[PDB]
């Protein structure tokens, strides 16, 4: 529909530049025909998600590379693909002008952009925040008659998620997750430190805790928008750490446990709010798989969790066989979401960096080894970010698949975007990971899934230098033949008859 506009700041690999006036976009999305698939492309070079058509033919000669459909070799279903709507984001997006602020939400929301079907949203501050507040900061408020809704949510971030829901046409999931508690809740008197719910589960002080999620959910539903999923707390290990710099609130697993068990998950399942699902966890993956054992295998608690929400620092190293893996053998009936991911947060590379193909990489890396260990969704961090990485009222700025530069009212689509895009645009809710098997070792990593309506999409991601010719066999079908070129992304589609 309309092509990126390039532009080089110097690292690996070119952002595409929007403004008031102009934005890369799709054509509605149109199947190839039945005999035809579908390839969109990215590349270190410069392609931006390019579409081109080929020929799926009955025959296949050669001892080149060869990646089988496992069509009836089913895993995990697919909630969905998006980001997080945190204070910063919404500051940044409402800080371009009108036409700028819908070209983003566009690019992440509509079919003219990569079909975003999920979205975070915190429950009060957090780091990305430029205020320091809590929906009920009036003490000793136990019955939360004070409990309401700020500007930053008012005014910023629900009118914002409102004009995302219009533009989709895919059902848009929200996802809740809290920092802390007010701090007359909490041990230490403070929104950060060290500090943890006072008292024991099944008190007052964590009965008032329940009850604020129900606060926050009926207060939201006032404005007309309901939740899939609320998380059981932000990063619960950060608050039980000596002098944590931001909003945290410490849970051992056995707190979170109990808290589960005697407090949020009653709370929730008694209110009409009963629908939403509880993730617990919202942590990342080395607490796995003790966190899942302490939680999952008290039944009382158990019987409230619905999944177990997983974030990704990508700059980080752990390992995901002994984590995820493990998880899935030992409880294979709950789900895994991937609710958090960001790159940049080493205080020693620059948190944004305009162009980087490698950070591009780390994401559809990340992605396809969640989704090869059976994570149902991957939510992104801050949705928009200015070009310092925040805001961020600890200056603990990270890289956003989206930079705004309000001074030029532009906004810079990052490599990441695009890579996130490969799935989130060509995975639609509910669609199954099906098998894919190589013929011989390779340098690729590939996964595939069958969508609701039974067509395919395979993701082939290329972080070597080197061209990589192969062939998608679907044995119903027939072959598609191709190539991976080095520091590539592609994504094929197809139309499956019987
Ligand atoms: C928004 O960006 C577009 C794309 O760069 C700008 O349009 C370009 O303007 C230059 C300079 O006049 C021309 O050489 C290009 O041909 C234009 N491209 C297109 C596609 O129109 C546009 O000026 C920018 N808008 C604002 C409001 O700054
Ligand atoms: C495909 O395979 C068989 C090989 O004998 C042949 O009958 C057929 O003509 C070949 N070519 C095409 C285009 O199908
Ligand atoms: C359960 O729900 C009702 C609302 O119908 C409420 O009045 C009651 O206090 C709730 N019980 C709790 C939170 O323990
Ligand atoms: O994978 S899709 O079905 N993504 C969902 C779309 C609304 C139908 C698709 C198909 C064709 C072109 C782009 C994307
Ligand atoms: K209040
Ligand atoms: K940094």
């Amino acid at each position: 529909a309309r092509p990126c506009i390039p532009k080089s700041f110097g690292y690996s690999s070119v952002v595409c530049v929007c403004n008031a006036t102009y934005c890369d976009s799709f054509d509605p999305p149109t199947f190839p025909a039945l005999g035809t698939f579908s390839r969109y492309e990215s590349t270190r070079s410069g392609r931006r998600m390019e579409l081109s058509m080929g020929p799926i033919q009955a025959n296949h000669t050669g001892t080149g590379l060869l990646l089988t459909l496992q069509p009836e070799q089913k895993f995990q279903k697919v909630k969905g693909f998006g980001g997080a709507m945190t204070d910063a984001a919404a500051l940044n997006i409402l800080a371009l002008s009108p036409p700028a602020q819908n070209l983003l939400l566009k690019s992440y929301f509509s079919e003219e952009g990569i079909g975003y079907n999920i979205i975070r949203v915190p429950m009060a501050s957090c780091d990305f925040s430029i205020r320091t507040y809590t929906y009920a900061d009036t003490p000793d408020d136990f019955q939360l008659h004070n409990f309401s809704l700020p500007e930053e949510d008012t005014k910023l971030k629900i009118p914002l998620i409102h004009r995302a829901l219009q533009l989709a046409q895919r059902p848009v999931s929200l996802l809740a997750s809290p920092w802390t508690s007010p701090t007359w809740l909490k041990t230490n008197g403070a929104v950060n430190g060290k500090g943890s719910l006072k008292g024991q589960p099944g008190d007052i002080y964590h009965q008032t805790w329940a009850r604020y999620f129900v606060k926050f959910l009926d207060a939201y539903a006032e404005h007309k928008l309901q939740f899939w999923a609320v998380t059981a707390e932000n990063e619960p290990s950060a608050g039980l750490l000596s002098g944590y710099p931001f909003q945290c609130l410490g849970f051992t697993p056995e707190h979170q446990r109990d808290f589960i068990a005697r407090d949020l998950g009653p709370t929730l399942a008694n209110s009409t709010h009963h629908n939403v699902r509880l993730l617990m966890l919202d942590d990342q993956r080395l607490l796995l798989p003790h966190w899942a054992k302490v939680v999952l295998t008290d039944p009382e608690a158990a019987k409230y969790v619905h999944g177990i929400a997983v974030h990704w620092y990508l700059d980080f190293l752990a390992p995901a066989k002994a984590t995820l893996g493990e998880t899935h053998r030992l409880f294979p009936n709950t789900m895994l979401f991937a609710s958090e991911a960001c790159v940049g947060s080493k205080f020693w590379e620059q948190s944004v960096r305009l162009g980087s193909w490698d950070r591009g990489m780390q994401y559809s890396h990340s992605i396809i080894t969640n989704l090869l260990y059976h994570v149902v969704g991957w939510t992104d961090w801050n949705l928009a970010l200015n070009p310092e990485g925040g805001p961020n009222w600890v200056r603990n700025f990270v890289d956003s698949p989206i930079i705004v530069d309000i001074t030029k009212d532009t906004f810079y689509k990052q490599p990441m975007f695009y890579h996130l895009g490969h799935f989130s645009k060509f995975i639609p809710e509910g669609s199954q990971r099906v098998g894919l098997v190589a013929s011989q070792k390779n340098d690729l990593d590939a996964v595939a899934l069958m969508h609701p309506d039974g067509s395919a999409v395979v993701v082939v991601l290329n972080r070597s230098s080197k061209d990589v010719p192969l062939t998608i066999k679907d044995p119903a079908v027939g072959f598609l033949e191709t190539i991976s070129p080095g520091y590539s992304i592609h994504t094929y589609l197809w139309r499956r008859q019987h």
